[PDB]
């Protein structure tokens, strides 16, 4: 930060003695079910070089975990959300361009720990025959241990250019039932992949062997909220002083089909089954300092 | 944040230099037992583009747990509340929007560890008769762990629209004297569901088996304080300036019935068997920054 | 901190009651793949003897990631980054001096723990024939165990000189499937490097036997955002007022070939094998406190 | 703190309602490796009985691990820096005084743990020809623990006088590839000290078996940043208003060697077989307020 | 704290529009190595009854562990501070008090925990001659587990009055290369005390066997630097405003001596061997608000 | 807090604009060793009901742990604190009223864990003789722990009147050299109380044998400090504006005996054996806002 460096906090940023000019563009889109909503801030700071605009995506992307076919008793399909995520494209005349973004690829760590043991013991039996008997004995141990964080769905920002900015949020690994964790490759030669299984040999419907919403994420059900900002710089002296922006919100959608063997239930997962894409062009007006559909 | 960004703290947040115009509407339902508390703030900033209602619904909904029937000394029935719910709905015709919710769905994690370790042991035993034996031996284990955190409650926020918005709290799992823990779900071939019985094997009155309500979750018989944020936007230059919101307070209660079978007791639930549900309609006066019932 | 001297906090920092000049400057690298960008930040703060300039260094290189070869079905090779660089460097014949960077070096620390354990036991055994035996032992351990923190990346402060300072984040080790973990040197007689296996004896192509890279670290797919932060001096009364800085984004690259050996997979990592470098030369203008490409 | 007392926060400490005169000096020492930087504050505060200059240390001395001996492929050998040091002196016949240092020396803690346990156990062995056998056991054990965190280098303020004050950063012990820890002393009949051994029996050259700089601390190669600050206290109505002060710079290098006794790798290590120093005068004029070179 | 209370925070505190004069006295005692230095604060709040000044006695008394005595090879002597000791005295004709002092002693904690468990084994044996065996088994085991922290040294504020205090700095117990922790006490009937002793039976001479000291507390040999608080109150209207006050610094070494007993060393600390003393007399001028030696 | 039920941090809290009177009264009674310092502050907030004083009793009550009585070399006896206290009174016939106090009593918490494991084992033996035999294991293992915090000594606030308020630091129990821990009522069969016994069997001087002050609480010597805030409420318009209070500082010795039973030592403890008492009248003028003995 800037004390590292022998500077005064806050030296450094934007901002200070700037009016500033925000504003907000809500959208439902109905057929997708997604809630889109674009949080703008202009920020024509008189010491920064270029005149910034902040875009901050928000809203909610529904999960729609959602039992669809129903191909009798025994076979049974369940729709489900894979990955939720969120673009902003400038077009390629444009002279505008993507400067900052947020969040970040982060570096995972892990814990390691290593141990020797080492140790000894003696013995001496008795008995009534007067037998005496005797042991001694030595021992070493060695072990290790590694300990990480595993999220339900990772958040990742996606190779930016100065015109294209994304993020994905995919699923990682979920518990069922304290078992597990199970991801989208988890496989088992009796029973295939348990992500959503209920129960391994219950005698109910096949419709009615898929795990609980409300014992799973919340997001595979209700869904994720983005919350994410872009920053845009636009020269104060360009000619033409309009920008078209794209915002894309997106939702994959994973088949999970559960069919009974016989002996047991045996689950299948298919990735990437579905794509839903509910895309808007917005139109910033930098003199005006505002944005609209 | 901003400062990720290289922004000064609080540049792009709306209020600065603004009058707010706050209130208070409380209401009791005694039928239900809600005592519904609205605070709504109206924040009308010159440099954003709309004006803003913020309405936060709070108060409690009792848990209401409680022994409701008495077939004999052999069976009886508890009502205890499943699921508390909160939902805030403009009708089809208004203009303003639902532009922003607070709390929303986080993504959960959990917590991985992995050990391998092996070991060599050797000993010698010695003998009065003269009689020396000895032995060599190795060993080699691999474990898993997995930790996380199980709340007894799960605030879940429902996907949201821009006319309606809602959040549910619905009971997760409890631990029963020290056991379990155990859901609604949970099924032994011997006891049932053992969710709330106070002893196994007790000879006493069935409606005298219940846990104590003082030893189960306080939501359970005390109730729950709802804490939830809603953003209305409104434009500025619209025609008709009068909104209404339908503000709905819900308590679902399930059915957990306990019975002797000659040996001992037996517990099942019974879900959803009750829902209680307390409706209130607002009226949102934008120019004079007011709301009534 | 100037707390512990005896000192108001702040009161030696530098830039207060100063006019802070910042700008943004943006590049697409599309050959390469790397989004530059540079946030400067002139302050001359009249109580300081020389003129700053602060260089933050940000954008993404992305990590490509990627199968680059097939070689029929039993020979593949992948592509990864297992460095990343940022290089600022000034002309020797330039008067402006670098005076500090951010982050540096920092110390790391390992937890030991020592233990030491002894106890006695003792046991009759007695049958239905009268024979009792007896038996008394006694046992000591002595056990150590070392923890630390192992993150994925690296980050380094190369030793920095008055004209030219570097940063670069080089992979440490990665987790395959709850697996390792494993490095660019880890060997096994007969798997070989398993950095990026899928599965050890799968039937597969060999280029669908690679790590997924949702599975992997973000950074090696989506690649990586440098925060990097220098300090440049320069004298207030020298003649000449402008200079010239060299930027330079890296990414190092390794081949990882996996090979089927009619028994199972095997896999050989090579490094180092490939380098893209993206340089771009600055202009900094003191008196009008710009910067230009 | 002053807290602690009664007293506002604050109110005790110097540097309120003044003015501070604060520069940088940078210098570059090729030879040596140094990048030396002073930041320098001059605080005139009219409530304090004295004036103030805090000088604070920085820059980087460059670590310089490298192999620099190869005599065949049996025998190579290993420069690598032991101790950091960094020393302010002035001369005896100046009246300033050295007041004040920061850091200082911490005192270290370590955590102990006790346990006591005790146990009884009883089977019941029985065969199908009727033969029955007893077993009653008792045991006990004690157990101790100790715990504590080990830096690889340790910062040490050096005993100062009103002349001189120094601090010293010196190896303490480092892990090799999850072996150790290892310090300067470690020794093994069968490989001598190991702190910086690759393999211990691998075929290749002596000057290939030395651990890879970046599986090491990064102290060793890119080398340690100084953050040390000094405070010197001078009197306002002295009749010479100008002093003299040394600040030196000190890399110590052990010699690791590697030489191959026919069977596997032996290491030695040999204690501050060189040392780097760079001295630096500088010109502190109190009325002027400011440091030369 | 005043939250606690219902007053706002920093209301009772002393020191508000009040100018303090503070100052600096740096001495160093080159006889007994020690930077003694006090920073002084007076403040005359008019809203308090009477005239504070703080005094803060700071500086670094060395360790100087050193080998002091060799008698051949056989046998050495160590010298080495067990007690670092800072007292303020007012003679007792004097009218100011000691009002306040800082830091206090403080309340200590363990972490207590207790175990209790118990199980239940079978298993059964055949062979092939039809043997078939069974075993019942059943245990219980109870445990203890105590933890808390031992710093190296104890800050401990020895029993004040209103003419005297002091702080007592003392060695409290050492790890030794892993083993321990030793304190001046830890007797073993074959090696004695072991608390500096590197070698329990290496072949070298005595002064060569002491433990070295960059192994140990940095504080046995770099020194400690003290950071006590003292507030001296004074009336007001009292005839005579000058007062006299004695600071001492002292320094307590135990005498460490190794002798060869023909197989093995052994280790013989002696308590409070040699005792240095460093004492200032200090005027206190509350008119002119100033400190002179 | 304040933000808890939507309101301005420090709005209901006392002592904005407010001219605030504080003053200090030191004491020092040698026969009782006692530091007794009264912090005092007059608060008249013209929008409070009433005038306030804040008293913060403050000092120390010096340990006196200390070897009272020798009876030859085999009886021994040590006194030493079980209990300090600090109490303020008002007398019956006065207008004032004890407001508020700080600290209060804190409801304790532990921390529960219950673990069930089961597991099976197998295992298969053979010999040189042809001999085959087999086993097949079960176990199953259930435990309960408990894990809280223990300190030396508890800080209790007595029941208070409006008329009376007190607080008391009892001894609760102590680590004697990693043993224990012991308080006032352990007892062994054979050694007795063993709070303060250095050896079990040592052959000593009785006067010898008592656990050295440095290794115990350094409340038990050197004294505890106490810091406690009451507040007094008068009604401004009051005929009588003074106000007597009593403030009293105690404390409680226990007698330790160590006596010689031929074979080891034996403790006792004698509880309340000695109790110093130091009271001290103060004189609250109202309307001078003065606070004198």
């Amino acid at each position: 930060a800037d004390s590292d460096i022998n500077i005064k906090t806050g030296t450094t940023d934007i901002g200070s003695n700037t009016t500033v000019k925000t504003g907000d563009l809500v959208t439902y889109d109905k057929e997708n079910g997604m809630h889109k909503k674009v949080f703008y801030s202009f920020i024509d700071d008189k010491n920064h070089n270029k005149k910034l605009l902040v875009i901050r995506t928000k809203g909610t992307i529904a999960g729609q975990y959602r039992v669809y076919s129903e191909e009798g008793a025994n076979k049974s399909g369940l729709a489900w959300p894979s990955a939720f995520k969120v673009q902003l494209q400038l077009p390629d005349n444009e002279v505008a361009q993507i400067s900052d973004y947020y969040p970040r690829n982060s570096i995972d760590t892990k814990e390691y720990m290593s141990t020797l043991t080492y140790g000894f013991n003696s013995n001496v039996t008795g008995d009534d025959t007067g037998k005496i008997g005797g042991l001694i004995g030595a021992n070493v141990s060695i072990g290790h241990t590694l300990r990480y964080v595993q999220p339900d769905f990772k958040t990742i920002l996606e190779s930016p250019t100065d015109k294209k900015v994304g993020w994905k949020v995919i699923f990682n690994n979920m518990v069922n039932q304290n078992w597990g964790p199970y991801d989208r490759d988890s496989w088992n030669p009796v029973y295939g992949n348990q992500l959503f299984m209920k129960t391994r040999n219950g005698s109910m419907k096949a419709a009615d062997n898929f795990l609980d919403p409300n014992k799973a994420s919340s997001l595979l059900s209700s869904g994720f909220s983005p919350d994410f900002a872009t920053v845009i710089t636009m020269d104060r002296c360009a000619s033409k002083q309009q920008t078209n922006i794209d915002v894309i919100y997106e939702r994959v959608r994973d088949d999970y089909q559960l069919h009974w063997t016989s002996t047991n239930w045996k689950g299948t997962n298919t990735k990437d089954k579905w794509t839903d894409r509910s895309s808007e062009r917005y139109k910033i007006d930098w003199e005006k300092e505002e944005m609209t559909n």
